[PDB]
């Protein structure tokens, strides 16, 4: 089997992405941001506490005839930038793309914080890390993906992210017309529940290219990139005007500059950002202070590439046994 989705800006800036994804019998469609840093599907839904749900489209177990309750199971999640969410669970047929897993837990939200309230075009997460991470209790859960493998034509999944513009989620293929070129693959280490691997090092602009191992992980979850201070004091250097503030919490730069692109290595190969993709606009509006797409990883404790880094590729999630990255440009 195969499926095949669209994933679409939830804004202006591409903060995130969203595709929808039918849950229960008959179908309800909620719109999930895909997340390959984290191994929870959870959902708002008719159990989340009234006064948190502001727009979004709610799961009602209770309407699905496939629905049934895991009995004493619940789940609690922090994400890296402090926003979280909790509740009980329920599994359920769940289909992306008209790839369909039955069985699959859906983490009904009983509790989210403010920033999942705040933003009405987020109906859940699906998580697409390893299924080590997944924090239902006392019986860990499986991903959908991971639900999925033995039936996918090849154990695969695919994201090509639009800049400003609508992309794909990919299960059980890669098409061959989405990219240019070859694709990349280079090793992971499951070791942390992530898809973690080393870049093979960076370029600024028309610079030349460093080399340097720089372990992170590909997560489609996480607006920017984050990367070693040294490597982003390099690049935000190349911006005049350009400063870390501790007040705004990192790089801006003059809305009046032209930002140079950034290069990262993937084996012998290299993935280039456009300057334009590195843009996230005016700090609150009206303000000619803009901020940056690049930003210190110092604290967050690993680099992450985020979707400012993935949107610039074609990328192969490879769940076969030793699980790869593949990238290419596009
Ligand atoms: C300001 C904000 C952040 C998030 C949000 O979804 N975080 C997040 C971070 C990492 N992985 C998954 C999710 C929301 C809704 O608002």
């Amino acid at each position: 089997s195969t499926g095949s989705a669209t994933t679409t800006p939830i804004d202006s800036l591409d903060d995130a992405y969203i595709t929808p994804v039918q849950i229960g019998t008959p179908a309800q469609t909620l719109n999930l941001d895909f997340d390959t840093g984290s191994s929870d599907l959870w959902v708002f839904s008719s159990e989340t506490t009234a006064s948190e749900v502001d727009g979004q489209t709610i799961y009602t177990p209770s309407k699905s005839t496939t629905a049934k309750l895991l009995s004493g199971a619940t789940w609690s999640i922090s994400y890296g930038d402090g926003s979280s969410s909790s509740g009980d669970v329920y599994t359920d047929t769940v289909s992306v793309g008209g790839l369909t897993v039955t069985g699959q837990a859906v983490e009904s939200a009983k509790k989210v914080s403010s920033s999942f309230t705040e933003d009405s075009t987020i109906d859940g997460l699906l998580g697409l890390a390893f299924s080590t991470l997944n924090t239902v209790s006392p019986t860990q859960q499986k991903t959908f993906f991971d639900n999925a493998k033995a039936s996918l034509d090849s154990p695969v999944f695919t994201a090509d992210l639009g800049y400003h513009a609508p992309g794909t989620y990919n299960f059980g293929f890669i098409d061959t017309t989405a990219y240019t070129g070859s694709i990349t693959y280079t090793a992971v280490s499951t070791k942390q529940g992530f898809w973690e691997w080393t870049s093979t090092g960076y370029a600024v602009g028309s610079g030349t290219f460093k080399s340097t191992s720089i372990d992170g992980i590909a997560d489609t979850g996480t607006t920017l990139l984050y990367l070693p201070a040294t490597v982003v004091s390099a690049y935000w250097a190349q911006v005049s005007g350009a400063k870390s503030s501790s007040s705004v919490g990192g790089y801006v730069f003059p809305c009046s500059a032209t930002l140079p692109s950034f290069t990262f290595g993937v084996g012998s190969a290299r993935i280039v950002i456009p300057g334009d993709y590195i843009d996230f606009g005016p700090i609150s509006t009206g303000s000619s202070s803009c901020f940056g797409g690049i930003q210190s990883s110092a604290g967050i404790g690993i680099n992450i590439f985020g979707d400012v880094a993935l949107k610039a590729a074609f990328v192969v999630f490879n769940g076969a046994t030793t699980p790869t990255l593949g990238f290419a440009s596009k």
